[PDB]
């Protein structure tokens, strides 16, 4: 096992995720991997008015065993084309899973913010570089673009 405030904190929060008006709206999950809490399997919903609507994007969580002081690590497993979000890894720009990481936020949290994400790119500082140009410089094809990989990847 982890320590024992990474645990409590774990367990903790998973009630959360369960007992969430959000997830019983369907726009958040968190289940179980290993037969511990070191890796969990995140989903959320595609914000509504946003290419991503429809969609349902799987989550890798790691879990730190310094939990709750350092951030889990997430990447999407569902492909998805968005400028802070790599095309090719799934890999995230987003600052509470790096600097701005504060011990109180929870897994709820982390997903919802993720979500927001969706809702709300930041293409002047990128993750994806050529999804960000397209976000930039043709707005439109960006819309479709990302709309068929919803389709494509995320079950839209």
């Amino acid at each position: 096992a982890m320590a024992n405030i990474a645990v409590q904190r774990i367990k903790r929060e998973f009630k959360e995720v369960l007992k969430s008006e959000e997830t019983s709206k369907n726009q958040i999950k968190v289940d179980l991997v290993d037969e511990n809490f070191t890796e969990l399997r995140g989903e959320i919903a595609g914000p509504p008015d946003t290419p991503y609507e429809g969609g349902r994007y799987q989550l890798e969580i790691k879990i730190p065993e310094t939990y709750p002081f350092n951030p889990p690590k997430v990447r999407f497993i569902t492909k998805i084309w968005h400028p802070n979000i790599s095309s090719v890894t799934g890999a995230i720009c987003l600052d509470i899973l790096k600097d701005q990481w504060a011990a109180a936020m929870t897994l709820r949290t982390v997903l919802l913010s993720l979500q927001a994400l969706l809702a709300a790119a930041e293409p002047d500082d990128p993750q994806d570089a050529v999804v960000a140009n397209q976000y930039k410089q043709n707005p439109e094809m960006f819309k479709q673009t990302a709309r068929l990989w919803a389709h494509v990847y995320a079950g839209a």
